[PDB]
């Protein structure tokens, strides 16, 4: 049993991951940007080196899961000061800590680093494909790619031991609605309130249920390979177009699509994210159990409970 | 037509030379930098601070903006990374938000550091068609310049902003003060003029460019501005030399031997060779440097003797 730090530990993936790691008997400190009522929790703004160093003055960590971030492509454009300071300077503070202390780190990147690539998003597309294939389309995507490069330069210069993960389209319990969240919680919250929402038809995604993904994220402790990078998401065969996902939300809520406005495609948005999960299947026992239809049913149920509907 | 031009980083090395070249052509030029000075047509503005950026534009309308404001140098970037990311990236995003509102034309200062450790001809299209692993940026400073380029291209795509990117290479000459964080030329010159020891890492090659030549090329962008373009600006492909050759030119111009020099094989985490292609600057920007390294180094030795009395 390891001592583990989860930054962004009060977020959506963070909350789920902290619970998964604790269920495995790890000792886990959750750190995030606000005070909470949680146990084994500490506020630390990762932009502030003093507050990052204070996390490490208490105890030694074997593993650090670094999720602390400004999340979302349009959040990143609208709040870019917070984005760059948190996602990049915060990551560099974590790397300076890792170079001093020698913990193992799991860096949270994003499938947004593949840009608008139309082919199979294998991890080696960010190695052997022409650079123009994956040009990042928004500041958020660039912060995650800069993070990856900084992790590799730290490894080269100081022998730091880091695994990078590229999460994909995660949904499920502990993801609150806001207008800056992804499509699934937008669709569910709006459908639950009979409020109109837009479907941009011309795109496809693979959605991953958070309970599955954090199982895989937690498996990195059991087979940690310094220098590696993994796409972590659902299954290649779970790819759907956006109307298919909307129709699953509406069916689980029990209404038709009269509240839906159909548009052809969202500008400046990736068309398709056709992921390859073969490396996670190989090294991390990746084996997701909850496909979109069942996952959306569970997420509708959780939001009804959470919002006291 | 005489233009109204803003130069950020206008009290720095290239900035001071560029402001002078532009004013000599009869442009109206406001210089902006991080400190108060005695200079005329000068304003302090910290480009990290949006309010201070906005204030630059509340007085005057600018036709062209040369954006040089930056934390310069790979080792400076590692040692002062907070300042690096906030100035080089957040500052550039503030300038792009201003460009989106006001519609001025911008020249963005990147770096040949964006080519990483590439061993082939560093043509601009290496950052387009070559495998991404060929040019992985090796330090935070290099990443900030590549991030800036991507942000410029995303602004052009989303808002129709008109930007030319330049990749300066290894610039030297008058108005470059010595510090320990400067590049190899002023380090060699200053130390030699003071009989102070310095190291030569032999296993590298560079092409060095005299600043009065480079700013003539930078000023020429006003006369032929092609939205979306990117140019390497430096000396000539055939001015390539190994580091000992440059040391020997400095020592000869000072009038001493190399007893102050310690020879090492190669500098870790440092690009081996920067074999630049200037064919695009020759085509579009009348690039025609008059001052090769031998003569350039003589003139720079002369200027440092005057400055440091
Ligand atoms: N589908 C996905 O959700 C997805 C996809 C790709 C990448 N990611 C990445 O996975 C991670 C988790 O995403 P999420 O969906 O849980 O988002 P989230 O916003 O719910 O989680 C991020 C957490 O980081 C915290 N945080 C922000 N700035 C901070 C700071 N300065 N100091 C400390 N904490 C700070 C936030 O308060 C939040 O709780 C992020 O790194 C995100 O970029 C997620
Ligand atoms: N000199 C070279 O060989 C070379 C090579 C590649 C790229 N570049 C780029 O060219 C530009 C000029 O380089 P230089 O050699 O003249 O360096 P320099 O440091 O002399 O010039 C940069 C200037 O930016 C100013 N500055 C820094 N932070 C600022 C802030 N927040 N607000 C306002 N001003 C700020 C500095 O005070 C300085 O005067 C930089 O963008 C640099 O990265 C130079
Ligand atoms: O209201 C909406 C929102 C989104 N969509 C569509 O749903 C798809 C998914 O969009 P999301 O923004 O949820 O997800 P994206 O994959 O585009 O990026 C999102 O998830 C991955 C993260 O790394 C990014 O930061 C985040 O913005 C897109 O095709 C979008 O057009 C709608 O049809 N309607
Ligand atoms: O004291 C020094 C500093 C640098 N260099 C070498 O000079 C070259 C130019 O390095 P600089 O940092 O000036 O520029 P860059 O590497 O960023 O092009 C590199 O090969 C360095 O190894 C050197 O021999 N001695």
């Amino acid at each position: 049993t390891q001592r583990i730090l989860v930054t962004g530990g009060a977020g959506f993936i963070g909350t789920n991951l902290v619970n998964e790691l604790r269920n495995r008997g790890h000792e886990v400190l959750a750190v995030d940007l606000m005070h909470t009522e949680r146990e084994d929790y500490m506020r630390a703004d990762v932009r502030e080196y003093r507050q990052v160093e204070r996390i490490f003055e208490e105890d030694k960590f074997d593993y650090v899961y670094h999720l602390a971030a400004e999340y979302g492509r349009w959040n990143g454009e609208d709040y870019y000061e917070n984005l760059w300071k948190t996602n990049v300077i915060g990551t560099k503070h974590m790397l300076r800590m890792q170079e001093k202390l020698g913990f193992r780190m799991i860096f949270f990147s994003s499938a947004e680093v593949y840009g608008d690539y139309s082919g199979l998003m294998s991890e080696d597309v960010m190695v052997k494909n022409p650079i123009s294939d994956t040009y990042q389309m928004n500041d958020y995507a660039i912060t995650k790619w800069a993070g990856e490069l900084m992790c590799m330069n730290s490894a080269e210069m100081f022998g730091t031991e880091t695994v990078r993960v590229r999460p994909v389209n995660c949904y499920g319990p502990h993801e609150k609605y806001s207008p800056y969240k992804g499509f699934i919680p937008i669709f569910i919250y709006h459908a639950l309130h009979r409020k109109p929402y837009t479907v941009y038809k011309g795109h496809k995604r693979i959605i991953d249920y958070v309970e599955d993904s954090v199982r895989t994220f937690a498996n990195i402790v059991d087979n940690f390979i310094p220098g590696e990078v993994y796409n972590v998401g659902g299954r290649t065969e779970w790819e759907h177009d956006i109307k298919e996902y909307s129709d699953m939300v509406l069916e689980a809520v029990g209404i038709d699509d009269s509240i839906v406005t159909y548009r052809e495609s969202e500008p400046f948005t990736t068309k398709v994210k056709t992921m390859d999960f073969s490396k996670a299947i190989r090294d991390l026992k990746h084996d997701p159990q909850v496909p979109p239809e069942e996952g959306i049913r569970r997420t509708v149920e959780w939001m009804k409970w959470y919002y006291r509907i």
